[PDB]
């Protein structure tokens, strides 16, 4: 029964056909259980280790590699010779990388936690019901509770399901539902029906929400819903139905993979069409078997050369280091991939309280009526000093500190603030300061009462923990608080009923003290207090009051105003139904206006600047707040979201105004709005969807369980460090300090990380292009392998990996926050850079093939068979070229390959330097601009000499230490690549403008 809040208790018992005194019968249970199912959120889909291991070999490139591993294994099974010590090595290394790769994937998916499974923290194991099969309350498993069940809850209990309250056994029922409605204070519950079938949870005063806690009292009620039908269960289904998309980089990397396997297969088809002449060779004889192996051999090398095997580890490592760095800046990233998205943020939706403001409330102004004489009226306005909850401060008039007690009006003002209050003050020793004990707004009143000191008391004779309630305790001992009519959104006021203490047995003397939003309170006032006297509320006097409230709430003071009144002749105690909130406004009528207090929840010191950075970075900032609209706008103007005088009528909306707009207009409304006042949790989700329909990359803050859906929906959900664990687990980022500024700072950081990632992604992929050219060249020229998989793999995982990582540390561009958000669809490589990397690739393909062909021919230590063309053959059966001799296994000599590899390594070290900047000459941006890079290059070269000399290695890699002459030919061939790019960069800098 999802509409229970609006039905009578009798109608709910009737609907389910249950007896309040007995509970459900065993047949009702079986039938209800079968109909509504068990009371629990569905269990997560179990994912077996095998399934988790298989999903690892799901990527297109890992498959290509696995295929390469097979060919490499079978090819190593029928190898010619006996170099088994350095044979099965190749297929093993490939297979091992796939294993490590899988281990990492499985590892991460283990220590990962989902927000849904976290919701289960709010469902208790046990519950207490009343069933016909017994007379005493029996505690069963929450899981077995069902709709219709008469249930019992008491202080300390965790609500087991959504329940309609039947009867409150205690004097009052208090519930802590902070996690669902964001109501910090525990709230009071009643049993009367709430007429609105669409009432938001805060208005459902007769319901207990599954997952919340009873703060005080004992109550009996009937279960309305269970499982996914509860409020928390509905949040659970929303989250489950939320499909998140891959980040822009993941998408680009996925399109890269698809196209890469398309190129690989194409290059294989090519090597075939360039050797179609073999179909003309004589059938008998020939190297049929030795030719097939040759083709499959370049296929493996081709796949290994195309795939940037070390790029993922470089990405992860750069994200981790950046992540640890952001932490220091108070931004805790939970999802590494989110960093890029954060850099692309175009819209930041931010709750105001505690994020844009400090959540430190203090009264700054206050006024009372001075006098009324016909059309003439005068007020007595004051100011108060001190922005802390601390009783440190003083009242003043015309900037002169006065004695509050010297004004009768102020004495009553303080009385009301003192009594009509559910909060207090406490001196936290751990911090040495003060902490609000209750609502921020009420505590401000408490503090005010202390600073005012209407009854000149000796507070300086007490400590920091005693005078924390000095002047307050004084007011209490005067008036006895009988009962309090809690605050309600519809009347926007609250009040306490008080009887004098000095008058034990008095038939009169009772007063109701009222506090609330100005408009409603002032309209219910028939009298205005002037000092101790009283006069009727008149038009001239009301306008005067409203006049000043408007200036304080809508003006540059940006203050939340509260009207304070007194019911001089309150109804007789017995004639009041303290259980039907619907009549509270009635009891708070015929009031006497006492005064108005204006308090400020000050903007963070750093938000003013951060709002500017966002405007300079082309990022929109939307403020979400509980303030009334007029004060919401005034606050926006104050922090810079709106101009001090710009029209913003169609850029600021209340939840109500927005629901009144048809769907078409709500969408448009979100494209230009920067202020949303008084919205329900559902609004955040819709705002996101509408922003996503404009392709915005949205960042959205939240803290309660009710924010989870939206936090999950937003590309960057941002949770409060001081918020719920559920909100955290549903967010990409957590602000350890709750500061809006930490957001802006995290976005810049995201911008600076992406630019560097781009440089090392282009650097690694560029090298792969070159590697392939070398393999394709050595396939069209019929030359012996210049590079083999085991060598390429080392270069792609180690040699190039260090430099790639170093580029991650490239200094950021000074104007990072001076350009609009990057477009998600922006490709990493195209146009002139595409041409550049092709040119560099062709260059790299020749520099490597040449170095090896240079050793086989024009060399001082190798076969002086110049122009001999190894193309002719590798069969060695006709000896057409050589007229006399016995030697052909030199074609497998490690010397030529060591030249090829040293060229690649060296060229790549030079190409790392060319990657410091996309278009800046090494003259403008020298290499030493990044010491990490220089240092990395030295490390890579020393590792190159490691596999050349440390015996076990040179054999494993088929390498052979080079001669100073062979080395000088390396540097001769390599170094020039720096000049090649410099020229290409020069062309991009001058002859390519727009
Ligand atoms: C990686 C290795 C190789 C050999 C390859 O061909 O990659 C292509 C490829 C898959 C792309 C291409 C490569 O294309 C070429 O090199 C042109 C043909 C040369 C024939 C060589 C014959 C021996 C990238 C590498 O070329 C250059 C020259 O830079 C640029 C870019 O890549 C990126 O933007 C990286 C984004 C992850 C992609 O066109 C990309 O495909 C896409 O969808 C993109 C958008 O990804
Ligand atoms: N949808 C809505 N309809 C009507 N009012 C809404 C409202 N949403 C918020 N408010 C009022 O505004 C204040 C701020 O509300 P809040 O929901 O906490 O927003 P933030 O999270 O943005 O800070 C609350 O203070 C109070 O009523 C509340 C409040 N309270 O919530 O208990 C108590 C008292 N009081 O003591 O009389 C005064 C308040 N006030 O604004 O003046
Ligand atoms: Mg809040
Ligand atoms: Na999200």
């Amino acid at each position: 029964m999802e509409a229970a809040h609006s039905k009578s208790t009798e109608e709910c018992l009737a609907y389910f056909g249950v007896s309040e005194t007995t509970g459900l019968t065993p047949d009702q249970v079986k039938r209800h259980l079968e109909k509504y199912g068990h009371n629990e959120l569905p269990a997560e889909e179990g994912k077996s280790l095998w399934e988790l291991v298989i999903e690892q070999f799901e990527d297109l490139l890992v498959r290509i590699l696995l295929l390469a591993a097979c060919i490499s294994f079978v090819l190593a099974w029928f190898e010619e010779g006996e170099e088994t010590i350095t044979a099965f090595v190749e297929p093993f290394v490939i297979l091992l990388i796939l294993i490590a790769n899988a281990i990492v994937g499985v590892w991460q998916e283990r220590n990962a936690e989902n927000a849904i499974e976290a919701l289960k923290e709010y469902e208790p194991e046990m519950g207490k019901v009343y069933r016909a099969d017994r007379k005493s309350v029996q505690r069963i498993k929450a899981r077995d509770i069902v709709p219709g069940d008469i249930v019992e809850v008491a202080v300390g209990d965790k609500v087991p399901a959504d329940i309609r309250i039947l009867s409150i056994k205690s004097t009052t029922l208090r519930v802590d539902q902070s996690i669902l409605t964001g109501e910090s204070v525990s709230v009071i519950k009643h049993t009367e029906p709430v007429p609105d079938p669409r009432a938001v949870n805060q208005d459902k005063k007769n319901m207990l929400f599954s997952g919340t806690n009873i703060a005080a009292g004992k109550a009996l009620g009937i279960v309305a819903t269970t499982g996914v039908s509860t409020e928390i269960g509905k949040i659970r289904d929303q989250m489950a139905a939320t499909e998140q998309d891959k980040t822009p980089l993941q998408q680009k990397l996925d399109e890269f993979g698809e196209q890469l396997s398309k190129v690989i297969s194409l290059i294989c088809v090519a090597v075939w069409l360039i050797n179609i002449g073999h179909f003309n060779d004589p059938v008998h004889g020939g190297s049929w078997i030795r030719g097939a192996i040759y083709y499959f051999k370049i296929a493996v090398a081709l796949a290994v050369a195309a795939i940037p095997e070390g790029l993922p580890a470089v990405i992860t490592t750069c994200l981790a280091l950046g992540t640890r760095r952001m932490a220091k800046k108070n931004a805790i990233v939970r999802s590494l991939p989110s960093v890029e998205t954060l850099g692309c943020t175009s819209v930041i939706c931010s709750d105001k309280t505690g994020t844009l403001t400090t959540n430190q409330m203090s009264v700054c102004k206050m006024f009372i009526i001075d006098k009324v004489d016909g059309d003439f009226c005068s007020l007595n306005e004051f100011s108060i000093t001190g922005s802390t909850y601390a009783p440190e401060g003083e009242v003043l008039k015309n900037d002169k500190p006065i004695r509050s007690g010297q004004f009768d009006g102020l004495v009553e003002l303080a009385t009301i603030c003192a009594l009509c209050n559910d909060s207090s003050l406490d001196f936290n020793e751990t911090k040495g300061v003060y902490e609000k004990v209750g609502e921020a707004t009420e505590t401000a009143l408490t503090t005010l009462v202390e600073k005012m000191n209407v009854f000149n008391t000796e507070v300086r004779n007490l400590s920091k923990v005693e005078r924390a309630n000095a002047c307050n305790s004084v007011i209490r001992q005067l008036m006895k608080k009988e009962f309090t009519l809690e605050f309600s959104r519809d009347r926007k006021s609250m009040s306490v009923y008080c009887s004098p203490a000095k008058s034990s047995r008095a038939a009169v003397g009772n007063k109701m003290f009222v506090k609330g939003a100005p408009e409603g309170v002032i309209d219910r006032c028939n009298y205005v207090r002037v000092g101790t006297t009283r006069v009727p509320m008149t038009g001239p006097v009301k306008e005067k009051i409203l006049s000043v409230i408007k200036e304080w709430g809508t003006g540059r003071d940006t203050l939340r105003c509260l009207a304070l009144a007194t019911r001089d002749t309150p109804p007789k105690r017995e004639e009041m139904v303290l259980d039907d909130s619907s009549r509270f406004m009635e009891y708070e009528t015929d009031l006497t206006f006492v005064g108005v207090v204006g308090m400020l929840d000050p903007p963070r010191k750093e938000v003013m600047g951060s709002i500017q950075l966002c405007r300079d970075a082309g990022i929109r900032v939307i403020m979400i707040t509980g303030d009334n609209k007029g004060t919401a706008i005034a606050i926006c103007r104050r922090i810079g979201i709106f101009g001090e005088n710009e029209e913003v009528a169609d850029r600021a909306y209340t939840g109500r105004e927005f629901d009144d707009l048809p769907l078409a207009e709500q969408r448009e409304a979100c494209r230009r709005a920067c202020c949303f006042a008084r919205v329900e949790p559902s609004h955040k989700s819709k705002i996101v969807e509408y922003l996503q329909s404009y392709d915005e990359i949205t960042a959205m803050t939240g803290d309660g369980v009710n924010d989870a859906p939206a936090l999950k929906k937003a590309e960057i959900g941002i949770a409060m460090g001081s918020g719920t664990a559920v909100a955290k687990t549903a967010s990409e980022m957590v602000l350890a300090d709750d500061n809006f500024s930490t957001i802006v700072a995290a976005v810049e950081e995201g911008r600076a990380i992406y630019n560097n990632m781009k440089q090392f992604i282009r650097y690694l992929i560029s090298s792969n292009v070159g590697e392939v050219v070398c393999i394709f060249l050595t396939a069209a020229l019929g030359l012996p392998e210049a590079l083999i998989p085991v060598q390429l793999l080392w270069v792609n995982l180690v040699t190039d990996g260090l430099p790639a990582t170093a580029l991650g540390f490239n200094p950021p561009d000074l104007d990072i926050m001076d350009r609009p958000p990057r477009s998600p669809k922006e490709p990493l490589i195209s146009g002139w850079l595409f041409f550049r990397y092709m040119a560099i690739g062709g260059y790299v393909g020749a520099a490597t093939v040449g170095a090896a062909a240079w050793w086989f021919m024009y060399a001082e230590d190798g076969p002086g068979v110049t122009y001999h063309q190894l193309t002719h053959f590798m069969q060695c059966t006709e000896d057409h070229p050589h007229f006399e001799g016995l030697d052909c296994e030199i074609f497998e000599a490690p010397e030529p390959m060591t030249m090829a590899l040293s060229v690649l390594v060296t060229i790549e070290m030079c190409n790392a330097l060319n990657s410091l900047s996309e278009n800046q000459s090494l003259m403008r941006m020298p290499p030493w601009v990044n010491i990490w890079l220089l240092g990395s290059i030295c490390l890579s070269m020393s590792l190159h000499f490691l596999i050349l000399y440390v015996d076990p290695l040179p054999m494993i890699f088929k390498l052979k230490a080079l001669d100073l002459t062979q080395w000088l030919m390396v540097l001769k061939i390599s170094l020039p690549v720096i000049g090649l790019d410099e020229i290409l960069k020069f062309i991009a800098r001058n002859y390519l403008e727009g």
